[PDB]
């Protein structure tokens, strides 16, 4: 048959490679839809026919679980990731540390900070939480350049439309146009975690085969190569 996966935008490259490999190995077609985890969870709630859902945070998975849209026995934390600051490849921006006394204003220089919409995109929620903990939020809120998902924020930095952007470590690995210039301290935000679960009513042998494949060695190889930490 055919499997439909709704996955956080940050999983774009890894998921495409995994789907290709699975088709080679088992002969089944895997179609993925990528967007902010918030958007995907609301689509699942509305009745969009996805078989699997992989969120970039626990929050949006919990959301789908409460709407009775998830086969809960299948929910499991699959990946981890880091939160970093990127700049265009050709920027002269040098590495810097992120602490209570980081001067964001001079780093930006009249430019904007690209972020996933902190209102609902997981990347933006982790970022806001970190900037609030570090006391820089009040200063940065008027300087944001929000985007539809983390890849939208990444694109702004790649196209040199924003000097700095907050994305996942994995996004930097997949991007040929940016470079990591700082890494958020692990204690500044909730641990970045990706839960996976089968959508309610879609737990059949074909979907289960792919779900098991995601926790296997071939998939772990691809995830590691793209910068994700395997939980």
């Amino acid at each position: 048959g055919k499997i439909t996966v709704f996955a956080a935008a940050s999983l774009t490259n890894a998921m495409q490679d995994i789907a290709t490999q699975f088709k080679k190995e088992k002969g089944v077609d895997v179609v993925s839809s990528f967007a902010s985890s918030s958007t995907l969870a609301r689509q699942i709630e509305a009745g969009a026919p996805a078989d699997l859902f992989i969120s970039a945070d626990q929050k949006w998975m919990d959301y789908a679980v409460d709407k009775k849209a998830i086969d809960t026995a299948t929910r499991q934390t699959l990946l981890g990731n880091s939160l970093v600051v990127v700049a265009p490849k050709a920027s002269v921006q040098k590495d810097f540390t992120i602490d209570s006394k980081t001067n964001w204003t001079s780093l930006l220089n009249g430019g904007r900070l690209a972020v996933g919409d902190p209102e609902h995109v997981p990347a933006g929620i982790y970022a806001k939480e970190a900037l609030q903990k570090l006391g820089a939020w009040d200063t940065l809120s008027p300087k944001l350049a929000p985007a539809e998902d983390v890849r939208g924020a990444l694109a702004l930095v790649e196209r040199n439309e924003a000097p700095l952007g907050i994305v996942y470590g994995s996004d930097a690995v997949a991007s040929k146009g940016v470079k990591v210039v700082a890494t958020f301290p692990e204690d500044s935000h909730k641990k970045v975690e990706y839960p996976v679960a089968v959508v309610e009513g879609h737990n059949n042998a074909t979907v289960k085969a792919f779900y098991d494949y995601l926790k296997g060695p071939q998939a772990a190889e691809i995830f590691k190569r793209y910068g994700f930490t395997i939980k």
